[PDB]
This record gives structure tokens, sequence and C-alpha cells, in this order.
């Protein structure tokens, strides 16, 4: 229905606003663009599904996310990719791990405060009907 397409439009507006707020935070600069194959040729041999905040905006606009659950699986993949690629005790690996945890925790905190639970449940029931 037109009403269901208005529901998914409102979801995309909400997801673009949360993603912009994460992308401008200086802590999360390393997560804003794909890893350059030049500088890290090893990356795409270890990490089988790369993800970053520029790719997330492109996915919103391609209508890849019908629920906030869907979106949070890609925020969780940005964070788990950084934990698995940088697992060592040295300061450069500990710094990116602490940033990746802060990106995940910050996204979940904004959604807990600003997402209405009944809006999410509506998106889930339209998705399950298709
Ligand atoms: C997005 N979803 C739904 C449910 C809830 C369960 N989750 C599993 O990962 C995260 C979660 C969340 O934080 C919400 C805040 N309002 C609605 C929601």
């Amino acid at each position: 229905s037109m009403q269901e397409e208005d529901t998914f439009r409102e979801l995309r507006i909400f997801l673009r606003n949360v993603t912009h707020r994460l992308a401008i935070d200086k802590r999360f600069r390393v997560f804003t663009k794909p890893v350059d194959p030049d500088e890290v040729p090893d990356y795409r041999t270890v990490i089988k599904e790369p993800m970053d905040l520029s790719s997330v905006i492109s996915k919103i606009d391609l209508h890849k996310y019908l629920t906030v659950k869907d979106y949070l699986r890609d925020i969780d993949l940005i964070c788990s990719n950084a934990l698995e690629y940088n697992p060592d005790r040295d300061p450069g690996d500990r710094l990116i791990r602490h940033r990746a945890c802060a990106l995940r925790d910050t996204a979940y905190a904004i959604i807990k405060e600003e997402l209405d639970e009944d809006f999410e449940q509506l998106c889930e029931e339209i998705q399950e009907s298709r």
C-alpha cells in the first residue's frame, strides 16, 4: 500500500540521520570509507565481508534495509570486522578496538532513545507479509 511505502520512507530518513551523526564524530573517521586495497592488500584476504559508513548510506538509498534490525546487523559487522582484524595488545590495535566498541554502543544508544518500538514492530510485520 501507499501507507506501507510511507512507513519505509520514514525508516530511511531516520537511518540517514543516525548514520550522519556517527560519520561526523572524529572517533569514527577510520570507519567512514572502505579500506584501501593498496595500503592494506592483506585486508580482503582476512575480512570476508568488508563494511563501512559510506557503504551503509549507499545501502539505505538502494532500499536494502526494511527494519532497524537489518541496519544494526551492518553496524555490528563494522565493529566485529575491526575486532577480528586488530586483535593484538599493542596500542594501535587497542585504540581501534575501543573506537569500534564506541561506534556500536553509540548507535544502539541513539536507537534506544529515538526509535519508537511500535514503529520498528510495524516495519517487521510489513517485511514478514512480503
Ligand atoms: C532494534 N531493535 C528493536 C528491538 C531491539 C532488539 N535488538 C536486537 O539487537 C535491538 C532493538 C532496539 O534497540 C530497539 C529500540 N526500539 C525498538 C528496538
